């Protein structure tokens, strides 16, 4: 049913039923970027431009030493171009602001990724903040960056903001260089195996002629050139205890289960993203995230900016409410026959799918969250 195809970050709001929604014109929202972001804030004000849209209010903060170095990465650019256009056209279009919290690229290690969270938290002004970023979650455990970051992801939850994490591009081949099929061996990615942050999952999106809402499968676009997969990442942690509030998705490990929710990630169904002046249709899971964050930014101005950390709410209104969601019920997230398939109700794949906005505000509305 319904078509694959390229979409503009203006037409989310349409497809995620978001229209009848405030924009997140009162809400601040951040992006962790790793670098500089000034060819992206050019194409930022492309795109607003293009799009008839009032310019958007950005600041960039260097979140490390201040004779680090924040040049801006090349192919970089084109993630911090997907995060910033996906977030405000998702937004409906407004943001109170954008801040780009930049990492360090001549600290040690993971050390300058780390403290741009912390920056981001420590500050406490963005209500949503953005990470389009993963990687092994066993290497971060090696080098003890998962232990590091997770207090700060835990301090970000008990102060009511939002980390959207993608789940990862790799389908559950995270571990095996980054995406190589590797049969059973299946392994998530960092940091969206943390209990304190969304994770974000990814779907293909089929629209109708009219462009409306028409259907998602799981992401699955099988393999590159190279034999790399690119799927959406999902499964449990290793290392992470389950929360409370997953308790809800019987039978499964005693692990925190990834990812949460799920939105738009296929490239051949991706976002249509000024890159460097230049269109380019991009997806990964690097979109599914910034769409909710723009879509929950909007639910945000909506009320006051007053809703925490919604995991638990997520787990108990959606297990309990199934209109809330598009739930994907068709592909996997593998190779070869391997991997998690989707289903009713919560995969791993996809988590509960996507949120139908207009229907979780009247829900929120009601019940609160
Ligand atoms: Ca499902």
């Amino acid at each position: 049913a319904g078509t694959a195809k390229g979409h503009n970050p203006t037409e989310f709001p349409t497809i995620y039923d978001a229209s009848s929604a405030p924009t997140a014109a009162n809400t601040t929202v951040g992006i962790i970027t790793i670098g500089g972001v000034s060819q992206t804030l050019q194409d930022l004000q492309q795109f607003t431009s293009a799009n008839g849209l009032a310019s958007v209010n950005t600041q960039t903060i260097q979140t490390g030493s201040s004779n680090g170095d924040y040049s801006d990465d090349q192919q970089g650019q084109g993630e911090w171009d997907l995060d910033s256009q996906s977030i405000v056209g998702s937004a409906g279009g407004a943001v109170q602001q954008l801040l780009f919290y930049m990492a360090d690229q001549s600290a040690s290690g993971n050390t300058g990724l780390t403290q741009a969270f912390n920056q981001a938290v420590s500050d406490n002004v963005a209500k949503v903040i953005n990470v389009s970023l993963g990687w092994c979650e066993a290497d971060a455990n090696a080098d003890g960056t998962l232990q590091a970051e997770d207090r700060i992801f835990a301090t970000a939850a008990a102060q009511g903001q939002t980390f959207s994490v993608s789940s990862g591009d790799e389908g559950v081949y995270e571990c095996n260089n980054r995406g190589y099929p590797d049969g059973s061996t299946y392994s998530v990615s960092w940091p969206a195996s943390s209990p304190n942050v969304i994770a974000v999952g990814g779907t293909t999106l089929y629209t109708t002629s009219a462009g409306a809402y028409s259907n998602e499968t799981v992401w699955n676009e099988g393999l590159d050139s190279n034999g790399k997969l690119w799927a959406t990442g999902g499964g449990y942690s290793v290392y992470e205890s389950k929360p409370s509030w997953q308790s809800v998705v019987s039978g499964t490990p005693g692990r925190r289960l990834l990812p949460d929710i799920s939105f738009d990630a296929a490239q051949g169904t991706g976002a249509l993203i000024y890159n460097y002046g230049q269109l380019q249709q991009i997806g990964g899971t690097s979109l599914a995230s910034p769409i909710f964050v723009g879509l929950w930014a909007r639910l945000q101005s909506a009320n006051s900016n007053s809703l925490g950390f919604p995991a638990a709410s997520f787990y108990s209104a959606i297990s309990s409410t199934p209109s809330l969601v598009h739930d994907v019920k068709s592909g996997n997230n593998g190779y070869g026959g391997y991997g998690y398939n989707a289903g009713t109700g919560w995969d791993y794949p996809t988590g509960w799918g996507s949120l139908d906005i207009a229907k979780l505000s009247a829900y929120i509305r009601s019940n609160g969250f």
